[PDB]
């Protein structure tokens, strides 16, 4: 346990080892990671968050997220919250964001993919599935996520925002809902067409920006940058994501393969090629991305962008 | 006889102004089931996409059961008006040969489904309340997503899938066409609606037959969203008498719904407040800014198809401002 404390004196670093940190805490990343920032960040000062009652909602949201999913699963979560809470610090955002607004990226993050069945909207939609037909084929998953992560803090002593108004919690929920469902993949392309406006409009002393439209839009592409993080990461985390994506990915190719489905693109199993498949993910969505967000905090994300470019030469040296 | 009267009543399903209230009456409560079908045989879906005729009454009759009967305007009389009301309007000589059976199909569906299992209350009270439905759908169209799941679920039970000899292709573009219509009837959605049709009115063009040229989905998914919306809103636009039973029925509605916001020391919302209401002022209004804008665009996209409509909205606003002084 002493080992775990060691690890998670990095919770500031980008490339922190979750997988570690997953198996010294008896796989509860999630929790102590959460509880780890709350701390670093004085949230349960500030927001009047009794200590036991955020231990409850964290381990009762962890346990909704799926241990038999290879990658939208509780370690996946911990790290998307981990990379969240290091780019709400980069020096270009200098104090940009209120108390809430950090609070609310950070919950996002721990909720964002809670409940998640290893199986993609589209599945979902052309499944007939029940969640499909609850939310009328529109961000199925991102809207469960949701409706899970807020329905769990009605669970004995899970109320961690007991203690804030009627309009802070109105507020919260609002931020909250709006960053998740960005997080919805079909989505992409407009936030980062909205991005890359705000940088070309960008101000600057350091970021200025004056309308709650302009703010969140930087909240939704920063957790996205978050949950899109894992090409630049350390490389030995990155073939990490990537051994697990593929494989939940060629599981969902199986019961596509099964019930007599086209298969879904990457989720062949006998047709793939995994490292292909990373250098075009890197070049046509992942790196125009990052590269954007680099330039909106110009130079805080240069060493993200440097890993991020060498992972991308290194998978590409991997094909003959 | 009763029955005998009832088909004299549904000879009227091709004009505005049906006794849609007398209908629900002589029906047995039956208001949308009777409708849909007269429709459906008027229009021949029923053969155009070998609908089996007890399939599509049992759905029926599941579908009109899962609306509310202790809900006074929110119910399948609402639904079999707005039904009813769409098929007028996609009979506009504007609108001739421009939509599908699918198309068309897709609307009469939406307007049936459109507010099924709505408890009396607005989206607003269901957020401000912290309620299951608010919590599902994360705020968003909370009603409105839950009418299309539930209308959605409903062909699911025993022999209610009136769909089931579309194909798959049908079945996906209906289904879509379907969710755009009825997310479009989210009040809070209005003025981006309207702001689009006016753009539309502004920049239409007509064929050399002289309909409404719409030809890509965004065209075509606008002008059957603003259809239906119109629909929904089409009480102050019918003979007066119809009207006037229709503000009886909101106001019951929205007088509960304030009765438990002051119980719960919540604001009233706008018009709630029994004891500080103006049913009049409140229809004066009502038209003002939200009926008569669309009803005015409405009229300039199928002119002059829809004056006789928009000549009653305006005679009905005379009338109720009339009772003010
Ligand atoms: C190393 C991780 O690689 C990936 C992760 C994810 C996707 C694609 C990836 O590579 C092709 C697509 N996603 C959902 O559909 C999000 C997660
Ligand atoms: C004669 C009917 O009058 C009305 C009907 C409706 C509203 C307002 C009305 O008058 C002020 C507002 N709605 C929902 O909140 C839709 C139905
Ligand atoms: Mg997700
Ligand atoms: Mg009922
Ligand atoms: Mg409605
Ligand atoms: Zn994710
Ligand atoms: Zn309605």
């Amino acid at each position: 346990e002493d080992v775990l404390a060691k690890e998670l004196e990095d919770v500031n670093k980008w490339g922190l080892h979750v997988f570690r940190i997953a198996e010294l805490s008896g796989n509860r990343p999630l929790t102590v990671i959460m509880h780890t920032i709350f701390q670093e960040r004085d949230l349960l000062k500030t927001f009047k968050i009794p200590v036991d009652t955020l231990i409850t909602y964290l381990m009762t949201l962890e346990d909704h997220y799926h241990a038999d999913v290879a990658y939208h699963n509780n370690i996946h979560a911990a790290d998307v919250v981990q990379s969240t809470h290091v780019l709400l610090s980069t020096p270009a955002l200098e104090a940009v964001f209120t108390d809430l607004e950090i609070l609310a990226a950070i919950f996002a993050s721990a909720i964002h993919d809670v409940d998640h069945p290893g199986v993609s909207n589209q599945f979902l939609i052309n499944t007939n599935s029940e969640l499909a037909l609850m939310y009328n084929d529109s961000s199925v998953l991102e809207n469960h996520h949701l409706a899970v992560g807020f329905k769990l803090l009605q669970e004995e002593n899970c109320d961690i925002f007991q203690n804030l108004t009627k309009k802070q919690r109105q507020s919260l929920r609002k931020m909250v809902i709006d960053i998740v469902l960005a997080t919805d993949m079909s989505k992409h392309m407009n936030l980062l067409a909205d991005l890359k406006t705000m940088v070309e409009t960008k101000k600057v002393t350091v970021l200025l920006l004056d309308n709650y439209s302009d703010r969140i839009q930087v909240l939704q592409n920063m957790v996205h940058c978050a949950d899109l993080s894992n090409p630049t990461k350390p490389l030995q985390l990155y073939r990490q994501w990537t051994d697990r994506i593929m494989e939940e990915f060629f599981r969902q190719g199986d019961r596509e393969r099964e019930r007599g489905m086209e298969i879904s693109p990457m989720c062949d199993k006998h047709n793939a090629s995994v490292e292909k498949s990373q250098v075009g993910f890197i070049d046509y969505i992942v790196h125009p991305l990052w590269e954007t967000w680099a330039d909106l905090v110009h130079p805080d994300a240069q060493d993200i962008l440097d890993t991020l470019e060498d992972n991308r030469e290194w998978y590409q040296s991997t094909i003959p």
